[PDB]
């Protein structure tokens, strides 16, 4: 019935780098989704205690949210752009696992995912 700890946003043992693709993911992809009309349900981990959703973390074992992704990018947690893209896709996948067609949260996820795909399809080349 408790929330899990949020996903780690730094691993002090991992090497760190900046790349044009990671810059794109933070400054173009995440930033565009973050200011979207439908961003607010996805800006932080699902708080299953405050929202009284005790089955959420019984169903969702790989939680992910844009707040975690944003912190991961700002902390240089990701070495490969693919790692971050996987996290965005996990976030959307979780929403479709837990919810149903026609749900408000699903219509919001679909709109955000459409925008995510438009931006990720312009990911710059590997410098
Ligand atoms: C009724 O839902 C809410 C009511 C109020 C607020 S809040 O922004 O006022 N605030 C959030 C931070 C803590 C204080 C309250 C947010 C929500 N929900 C969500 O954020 C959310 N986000 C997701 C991904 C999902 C959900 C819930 C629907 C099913 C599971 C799911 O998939």
């Amino acid at each position: 019935s408790m929330n899990p700890p949020p996903p780690e946003t730094s691993n002090p043992n991992k090497p760190k780098r900046q790349t044009n693709q990671l810059q794109y993911l933070l400054r173009v992809v995440l930033k565009t989704l973050w200011k979207h009309q439908f961003a607010w349900p996805f800006q932080q981990p699902v708080d299953a205690v405050k929202l009284n959703l005790p089955d959420y973390y019984k169903i969702i074992k790989t939680p992910m949210d844009m707040g975690t992704i944003k912190k991961r990018l700002e902390n240089n947690y990701y070495w490969n752009a693919q790692e971050c893209i996987q996290d965005f896709n996990t976030m959307f996948t979780n929403c479709y696992i837990y919810n149903k067609p026609g749900d408000d949260i699903v219509l919001m996820a679909e709109a955000l995912e459409k925008l995510f795909l438009q931006k990720i399809n312009e990911l710059p080349t590997e410098e």
